[PDB]
């Protein structure tokens, strides 16, 4: 019996023991395309749709300060890679995500600035700890645990709102220099949690594919029921090699996560029991700290579109990536 | 307006409204390898391992009559396609499936010839209708429904025995000219079935399907998928290899792939089917037995040799369509 590490709150900072991967350098034509996107969203006269769902050319609103802070160098790069470096597609996708973010109630970088999705709104959804932000894996990705066997609410739109909220918070926890997350999915049934319309799948799929490009860096799956397990194993080789590498179906998590960063349930050193009244306020306060820092940094650098997340999340006095 | 067709038993014969897809005839170089497989398994002094798991060169037994009946032209082709037309792999794979069939208790083509896996042994596993053999789809494949939400037993080796048994029964239902099946999987939870409150069967089942049932899954239709799995299956769908992707259908109407008169009404068909074990099960057992009897007597009438075709063994024409070299 090993000696585990007590923990009941999210790990605030990436430990120094985990290095941040180096970014792939951009070809000449890629930089040129990047500059066009930068130019498009730097336009002082830019106006975008008030929603995605009900978008109209005749109902537009110029960018808010908070939207400029979201429109980062890496945001541009995520969409460029998602759209396979097609300039018009990149611009439209970004535009539509801005549009969706206003509609959904998350365009203001936090409830502190007017977001309608609040911590208090979705807190009940996390009551049984069905989603947990905790730790960092080998490539400095923040970890999001998903535990559908701990489901505590009935299907509703609020489930989607919680889903999006937790995604935004795990993004708040990104270390400077990283912009993708790791999903750790535990499919076990937990009877300890009492089990309680339109299936939310379609909306969640639309949200993940359309508004969260290039965010899934790793997905680790464990405690898979037999039929699902068999299915996943039968199809794994037929999955495209570059997607295949991102997906791990029932292998030890310890090979992708350092032990002191991993829950002991899955072979790690962390002794974690979800305690809502302790965990939830810690996550909310920690996420808020990160956002305050990020936004202060953004204003200190001119409050312009195109700033780097490396700089906005970092602490160096001078910009590592100055804006053209 | 809705007028459904009453049914409570397996449909015995492919309707004539469904064509059997034409086989792609063998090339010149493929025939050559095939003949080598036939020659190997035609050897009258051939001896095979008595099990896969505990295989030994010093524990061998000759081919039984019933095993020669299993060693068909199409059996050879299934392995040839599976092993990418590598002769040594093909022969070895076939050999190990024969060995596993003996080990597992299904080497005799039915309990009537001494199979330890019997209808009575596994019947309790089907009591709530978690697996149902019923109907034929657009390409004449017999349909096997999987309904994991109706699980009625505790995890055990018997569950594997039942899975194999049902697979073997759906193969008995192959129309002459077809050798792949269609899986219709409904993931919905049926609370009306009492759920039992212990090693997972996945590793064994995976090994069995991959190693011992090559080229059997012609089609899988998935429906009533919970949101999370649904999103996953959609998120990964395009990244699946094309030839495998068209094989898999994730939450699309079954009516595109199955004629309505061959399809359960619950999935948009015209068959009003309610699973009644004391009616369904005996009828499944009887019909499969009839099909096996016909298959085996046909085998005997054509010489009782290795390499006969399933088209002839399941068919009724007086002359062989595939005489053996
Ligand atoms: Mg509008
Ligand atoms: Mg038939
Ligand atoms: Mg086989």
């Amino acid at each position: 019996p090993k000696n585990l590490i007590n923990i009941d709150k999210p790990i605030k900072e990436l430990p120094a023991s985990i290095a941040i991967p180096k970014e792939k350098p951009l070809t000449g034509e890629q930089q040129k395309m990047y500059d066009e996107v930068l130019k498009h969203f730097s336009n002082p006269d830019l106006k975008v749709y008030t929603s995605e769902k009900n978008k109209s050319e005749d109902d537009l609103k110029p960018l808010e300060e908070e939207e400029k802070a979201w429109l980062t160098r890496e945001c541009f790069l995520r969409y460029l890679r998602a759209t396979k470096w097609v300039l018009k597609d990149c611009i439209d996708r970004i535009t539509m995500t801005l549009a969706w973010r206003r509609e959904f109630g998350i365009s203001h970088l936090g409830e502190e600035h007017g977001d309608k999705i609040t911590a208090d709104l979705v807190a009940v959804e996390n009551e049984s700890g069905k989603q947990v932000i905790l730790g960092y894996e080998n490539d400095a990705r923040p970890i999001l645990y998903l535990k559908p066997g701990r489901q505590n609410t009935k299907t509703s739109h609020r489930q989607v709102q919680h889903l999006v909220f937790m995604l935004e918070r795990v993004i708040d926890f990104m270390p400077a220099g990283q912009d993708s997350l790791a999903l750790l999915i535990d499919f076990k049934d937990y009877p300890d949690v009492p089990k309680v319309p339109i299936g939310v799948g379609k909306e969640v799929l639309h949200i993940l594919q359309t508004h969260y490009p290039e965010r899934l860096g790793k997905a680790l799956l464990t405690n898979i029921p037999w039929l699902a397990w068999t299915f996943l194993k039968l199809i794994h080789p037929f999955i495209d090699p570059l997607t295949r590498e991102k997906l791990v179906f029932d292998e030890p998590f310890v090979k992708y996560v350092p032990k002191n960063e991993l829950d002991s349930l899955y072979g790690g050193d962390l002794k974690f029991k979800y305690n809502h009244d302790v965990y939830w306020p810690a996550l909310v306060e920690t996420a808020r700290e990160k956002r305050d820092h990020y936004f202060k940094r953004f204003q200190s650098f001119g409050g312009i579109v195109g700033l780097s997340e490396v700089d906005l999340r970092g602490t160096h006095e001078k910009l590592l990536y100055p804006v053209k």
